[PDB]
């Protein structure tokens, strides 16, 4: 079924909307990631693109709404880094 | 959107649609358990179900057809085991 889509964003702006949201994400993130690592393991040609691993030390962790809000953005900016790369490695070894 | 589907098995049996399968359930597995350890953390009440963290020394790293298909099944039993928990988790705190 390909890769799983991006967690959309609650139009809901409650903590729990907020929190689920923040979970999924990392969720995702962790999808993505270990695709990555499970796909370098198998084609590791030196041509194998470079990611960053996620550092879990740039997430607040005390529950607060803004806090939640500040590590959606944190998540958010990492998709960015990394969902083109994975969806290349996906196209690249399903051909 | 709530949580990804579990990936679906090939027709093909073949060493390229086994491969990214392994990929896909290793990647699933890390979704559910991220999703699994962020939500204890945000309600973490002592009732929080208790699931096993997968084992990556159950998994043969030799990329042989026959090794591909035993971490499948390897895999398969780990979901059976941690996506009934996450799905009623999830319902639990999108209540």
């Amino acid at each position: 079924m390909g890769l799983p889509e991006e967690p959309s964003s609650p139009q809901e702006s409650t903590l729990k909307a907020l929190s689920l949201y923040e979970a999924h994400l990392s969720s995702y993130i962790m999808y993505l990631q270990t695709f990555l690592v499970k796909t370098k393991q198998k084609v590791n040609n030196k041509n194998y693109p470079e990611f960053t691993l996620f550092d879990t030390s740039k997430l607040k962790k005390d529950q607060t709404l803004k806090s939640i809000k500040t590590n959606i953005a944190a998540l958010k900016n990492h998709i960015d880094k990394i969902k083109p790369i994975a969806m290349q490695i996906y196209k690249k070894y399903s051909k």
